[PDB]
């Protein structure tokens, strides 16, 4: 099978199609701890040994290892983390065949053509040779890039003309990714790539708040409140004791607000955009804010119910 | 081959026989950014290199250069211009050898003779050495120089006697060309050439209108509003998102009266006239004003069907 | 060779003898702009220099400069005129000879004798120099100057007697020229020149009346109209738009009867003619009227095929 | 108050007497660009906004728009003129009533009777509507018009006699009008107006002689050229960088000895003056050839101080 | 008091007289990161707070924000950035009063008038409330804003005449900025401003080149390698460890002469410029190559010693 893997740095989402016309959606959390995990017999399991260190999936404590650094995308925890993934899919273990993402900043340069050079590091790090304990992993053959912005536009783009603009605006946990895509994939004006500007913002700060009520505890934990924002009963039950609740909201609520900002700023770069679409998870948090800043007609304004999933649907449906 | 470019400020115009008699037609806008297209795969191409800066087309956003100015006939720009729309013709690469144009003002003087000078400057520009990137580039050769207002009158010019004289008005985008020509290619009156009065003087005006309507573009996109001014549905499919079409129609509208009034002005500077012909892409918009004021009977003007290409088919019949 | 030019105000008269016996008669319009012609290569050419000033042909538009003024018999323009007609002769450039006019009030004075300080102020007038651009001019040598009346009488005074008397009325454009020479070149009774009284008079209403009709135009145009003044279909054709055939008609038809009057009234100053004689294109329009007047049987009256050319055929036979 | 405007093509002159016995003489340059001013404030103002396009003033660079065109006597850029002219008066803004000019040939016709027809568009031009923004403009109620002849014989004419004649040669930047007076206004034996001889003659030269020596100007800093002809250093002052002065000052003096020739030509058609005068600004640029070519002896030459001013001063004071 | 801040993008320029007659000029480099700045107790401090986000200064390294963007003038940053200059001022904190600078395309528009709508937006801003942590901030009262093109000419036009024009020519790090101005401040013929032409074009590649060559660094370090681009030994200093002091200044000449062509081209714009200057820091990058191609002779030619102050100080000196 050739079998699609958007490696977003929190998030893996794979699409794969079994023979049978099954198109599979299937998405997995990264959270690894540099250790192998402790067994009680009932398929408690999933240890990786590769160049050395080993690591096991931990979800919910400290130093499981934070992946909001840049250099995800040749980390050798990357393809653990993508091994991990497919380990859980319900798949015949095999060799297979993938395609992946780069970020936009990635695949291009100062006269944006392909960058090579980073396409094909890419490339050579799911080479990596690596073990899991009890058992065969899958074995991962030939590989290509695809970029983090044009496939998620794809449907859309279709049935737009040839003489207007599509702004897909893909905020993931590390980057924002923008680009600016003439009447179909018929042209694509412009692009931009903002690494330093993810959901990162406020996970690294509510961490932090977490930590000083007295939960220290996993990205993924912190991420669970911040999905779970609406809810003052649900987040009593993941705030361990406290009235403080009021420190941690507060705390969460302002770096919130301070998002925007610098995300509606960046947006300013581009222009005469004539439909607007927003995705990955962090669409959710800054739809409203940017389909008002715009001024778009509602009929222009396409934000999904998967949001989290458009890229790699987009990467099969080409 | 011999191959007609009538290279005009916006669009380039072709006429060329393959030896088939066939003689095409082939026109191709201008509007070039001073940058690399970035791909992806499927012929998104044609990035052009020249003389330091490099080129390549964009019909929609703005930051594509403004070919309004004058001196567009020795720009670096033209030379790109032209071989772009000579790769796009359908013609085996290769040497060739082209005729082009100059305006009116151009070719002549005081002593209304060749401005050989300012003939041979143009011949030199379509010497400079070009590089399009995965491909060869056709070769020019030879190049030769025709005026802008003569050989659009050519058939009709033929079959009117000896005594009697034929008004060619061109209205181009810079400039406005006028000649009187007496009773076939037998005499040639007078000339007028005026680069100061185009159809830019709409247009740029109906270009900050589309800014004000939140529809920052391309010169393109701006002449396509001016072509299709007669539907409010079509320009609701373009005027990015509002009901201040009513700010640029009305713009618009008081833009195009304030042409019409300095173009017949000028006019008043020929008599003696028996006939009338309006060619040009902006005869279409002048032409009733024209035919009225000049009281001619219907027989004694003709406006054609392909009133752009008038120009380009009599270098060619010549 | 001798060449003969009757250079009238309006129209040059060539005869002239190839010495193959061939004599020709070549008559050529004047009508010259104080400017140079604008080229489109194909001998379009004739473009002169003389004196500061430059002139080219144009038949057809006004600017053209008006040659009704007296004076002309010592223009700068005439020299021009005279160069230009003779460089279409069909004549093989050099130096030659020539004969020319003056008007009879010219040569003449109180007592009746030649007016050498006018007869050489004439041969003068042709040492000129000028220059045609890409081309010789013929040189002009040795010129003498006969008078505007007798010559044109010169076949039939041969064959009339020695006590009868022959009345040749020369019309031309500026000048009406009245003598009376008794039976052959035996003796000449009475002379009489007009020089305000021409076909002038009619021509510069005309010219006025078609610039009333939205025609205004060069002397030419207004000659052609007064040359085909029978075909209202002719007139058609050159009148521009217009049911106001009707307003120039008649402008042109009453300063037409009101020439008659003024040139009958000048013959009754002689008396004692027994032949009558009307030469010059003017010949054709007051005819009739003159044919009644004097009551001349029909065997003495003589108005030939050719009236425009009567006089330098006469200045040949000498 | 009646106040006088000879409205020249190039030079608004006015005279206007303050109850006060005050009789003012002022004078403004015509020199406009089709466009508004930008400020900067200290008075810096004078847009003015008449049936579409806008106007306001510029002495100094292309695209003010050239006036030397016959249809000046109709323009609305005329109406634009004679406001900003009397705007800068010292004037209290109000409504007034004036006089203006027509040239010579405007006025008359075939049968040299008043052309009502022409007269009237004339006086109907001044009801034009016009704002300038930030301020009133003068309102004009009533007008009249005279010709552009007779009045700047006035005084000269008075103290003449009645058996002789005052040939008054008024040469403008557009027309050489001709007029000889029978002794005082007891008689006008002959007129004539010559709308293509004009002043511009040169001028028209000389701007294209100020662009090859690379100083592309306006017409009036062309005729500030022409007013200083005689101190190259002052022209080192005017001419952008060069020791071409030499390139300029050649054809400016070959075309200003080719303007003579023709105006004397012209004059040639009159005859029996026995006193003659030349008046207008141009008078100082033809004043000696006239006068030697005329013969008149000292006692009968009247050429005044301020030239420029005689017409207005003439209308005035009748 | 009064105190002049000529806000550029890049450089913050202080003009202020100390009621001693004490006029002092003051520069202040911009670079902010979002975040502050930590201590080690020695006046190390400049932490500001304002509108959720926080800054301070850093110099040197990457995540200093970029503001070569157009909308600098309106930005949060832009008021950090003149609280910061003039906190380092040695000013007596207090309540004061500025003016301050406006792009000359932001001032203006079609009809080329103020553009109340955007001077106001700018006055506003200086409103935004700020917090400096241990300290008091100067508090800035009343707001006007000057144009950026006519003040640093002023000097230089006082003694320049009435008649003759100087162009100044302002480059800045964003903006191209050029004015004509005819003889002292009596007249602005033509303005022209535009915002994709700046400085910008180079740093913008050398900061790319900077990283390849393994220096990812702030923009001030990169014009700190355009400033002494003539010394290979400074170069060295600062070049973080190579032979590949070769890839960078290579990029960086091609990409310096490639600014060249794109600023004279803009330059054909304008005409009959008698006098030229250029002030801006940028002035010292294109003096020669501007002076070469406008053919000024050197009494023409003005060009300063402390270029990058010439507006501040006109902006004071009115
Ligand atoms: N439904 C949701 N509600 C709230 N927060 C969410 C939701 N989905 C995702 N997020 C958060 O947003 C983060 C980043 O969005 P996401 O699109 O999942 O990134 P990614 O694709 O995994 N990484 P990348 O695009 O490479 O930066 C996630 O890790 C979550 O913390
Ligand atoms: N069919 C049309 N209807 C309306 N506007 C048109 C049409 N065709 C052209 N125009 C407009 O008229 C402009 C100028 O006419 P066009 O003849 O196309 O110029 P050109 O020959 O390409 N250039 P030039 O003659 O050098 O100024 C175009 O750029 C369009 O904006
Ligand atoms: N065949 C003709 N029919 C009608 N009108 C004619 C004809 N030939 C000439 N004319 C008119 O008569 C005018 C004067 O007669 P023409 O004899 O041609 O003058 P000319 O000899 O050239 N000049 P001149 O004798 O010096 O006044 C011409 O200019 C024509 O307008
Ligand atoms: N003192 C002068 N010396 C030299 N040239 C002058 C002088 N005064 C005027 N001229 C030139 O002569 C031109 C025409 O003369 P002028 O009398 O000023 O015209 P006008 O009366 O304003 N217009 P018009 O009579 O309608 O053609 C001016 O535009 C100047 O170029
Ligand atoms: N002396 C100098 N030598 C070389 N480069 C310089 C010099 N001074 C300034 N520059 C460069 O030129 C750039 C832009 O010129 P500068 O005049 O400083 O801009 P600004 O006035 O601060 N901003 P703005 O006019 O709004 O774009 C600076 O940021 C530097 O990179």
């Amino acid at each position: 099978m050739l079998v699609f893997i958007d490696d977003g740095s929190t998030n893996i989402k794979l699409q794969w199609q079994e023979s049978d016309g099954t198109i599979k959606q299937h998405i997995s959390p990264n959270s690894f701890k540099r250790e192998w995990a402790v067994s009680f017999g009932d398929k408690k399991v999933f240890n990786y040994t590769l160049n050395g260190e080993q690591y096991s999936f931990d979800p919910i404590s400290p130093d499981a290892v934070v992946t909001t650094n840049i250099a995800w995308q040749y980390s050798d925890v990357n393809v653990v983390a993508v091994h991990h993934a497919l380990l859980t899919s319900g798949l015949p273990v095999s060799e297979v065949d993938i395609v992946c993402t780069l970020p936009l900043t990635e695949y291009y340069d100062r006269n944006n053509q392909p960058n090579t050079e980073n396409i094909e590091r890419k490339k050579a790090n799911f080479r990596k040779k690596i073990t899991l304990n009890g058992g065969d992993t899958f074995t991962i053959k030939d590989v290509k890039v695809m970029p983090e912005s044009i496939p998620a536009g794809y449907e859309v783009l279709q049935e737009l003309d040839e003489l207007d603009s599509l702004l897909i605006i893909d905020l993931g946990g590390t980057t924002l990714d923008i680009s600016q895509v003439m009447g179909k994939l018929s042209g694509i004006s412009k692009i931009y790539g903002d690494s330093s500007l993810g959901v990162s913002l406020v996970t690294s700060a509510v961490k932090d708040a977490l930590s000083l009520a007295r939960t220290k505890g996993s990205s993924y934990l912190a991420d669970d409140i911040i999905i779970h924002r609406k809810d003052n009963n649900y987040l009593k039950q993941r705030i361990n004791d406290e009235n403080k609740i009021s420190i941690v909201t507060e705390a969460m609520n302002e770096a919130l607000r301070k998002l925007e900002q610098r995300v509606l700023n960046t947006l300013n770069e581009f222009s005469g955009y004539t439909h607007v679409m927003v995705i990955g998870g962090g669409a959710e948090l800054i739809c409203d804010a940017v389909k008002k800043h715009t001024q778009i007609r509602d009929e222009r304004f396409f934000k999904t119910n998967n949001s989290q999933y458009d890229l790699v649907n987009g990467m099969y449906l080409i």
